[PDB]
């Protein structure tokens, strides 16, 4: 295996930064402050004010987080950002806030989502026209993560809000609890 | 199958066109009720997507060509996506002017992934040459065409407008380029 120079993953990483994260990081905290005004400071500490992105390396990305763990419960959306983009007026960028339950009660809350490009990788893997194996998919998923981390390293601290939660579903165990993992990241 | 452009083409199809194209006609019908049948013919069926091969992608179409005039948005599509509840997908409708008056109307936008290719070309960290940016941009278009070819439902609901300004390269008008496509299809209809 020789890793190519500009692979699918490289492009996805750059896409994900240039076309989302870079766009939303400047206003994220303002949106959070607004949310807190409505929700009695639900997102109180710094740890609850990060943008946590789930990165399942097997690329299983359900649209509903509660599917992954029923202890991840949707609470409300942040106020949305609207931006004119590439001829689409008022394109909307949105994020969702979840409560993390322990014993049926909220133990934390945070902004949580999956990394969307992992959906692309999964779909490519399922289409013969794509020419893309399961082995290719895993490697690309790992490369996407590494490349993204490299790009994010260069963000100034005032915009250093992304936090990646990287795991491989097949390697975890029946005792893996995604909500606990997220709470662990919040707590660190 | 491991070039950047492949990923971009699949991203664009899987995460956008596949999602929105099936619902488009209904959104159009509603727009037309609201706006007195502004969209007609294939303008009432297709999303028109601009693919500038040089990867210059202005956010404002009127800046690109003042004869492209924004008129209103389609009603939005909201879909839960990857843990984002009610992610919103929105498209913009424009009138195209000729000699100062409306000559056509359509749903129009740029293919956003070209913006990624442009950005990669400008950041040394990407190690991505201008020459490769061009090749990849061409490849992105071809790949998307290939993907669409096998899915009539999607293919029939979009129009790819591919051009390289600077090979155009003189009297080029973007509005005229769009109108040319609209008119070609109009001649087929009826
Ligand atoms: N989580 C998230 N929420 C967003 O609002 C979002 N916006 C973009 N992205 C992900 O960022 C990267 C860059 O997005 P870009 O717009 O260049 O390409 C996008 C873009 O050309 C288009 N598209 C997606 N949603 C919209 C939309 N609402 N309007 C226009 N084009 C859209 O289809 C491509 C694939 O979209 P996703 O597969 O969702 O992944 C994107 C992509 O990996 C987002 N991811």
């Amino acid at each position: 295996y020789f890793q190519g120079s500009h692979m699918v993953a490289h492009g996805l990483a750059w896409s994900y930064y240039i076309g989302y994260l870079k766009l939303i990081l400047p206003g994220l905290q303002a949106r959070i402050r607004m949310f807190n005004q409505l929700h009695n400071n639900m997102l109180s500490g710094a740890g609850s004010r990060r943008l946590y992105i789930l990165f399942p390396l097997d690329c299983g990305v359900p649209d509903d987080l509660s599917v992954a763990d029923p202890n991840i419960r949707f609470r409300d959306m942040l106020p949305q950002q609207n931006t004119d983009r590439a001829g689409v007026k008022n394109r909307a960028y949105s994020n969702s806030v979840y409560e993390l339950l322990e014993n049926g009660q909220p133990a934390g809350a945070c902004i949580l989502e999956y990394a969307t490009p992992l959906q692309t990788l999964f779909a490519m893997s399922q289409d013969g026209k794509a020419g893309f194996s399961r082995e290719d998919r895993l490697e690309q998923a790992k490369l996407f993560c590494r490349t993204l981390e490299e790009i994010l390293a260069d963000v100034p601290e005032s915009r250093n809000h992304c936090r990646l939660i990287v795991y491989q579903e097949s390697e975890e165990g029946n005792s893996f609890s995604l909500s606990q993992e997220v709470l662990r990241h919040i707590r660190q």
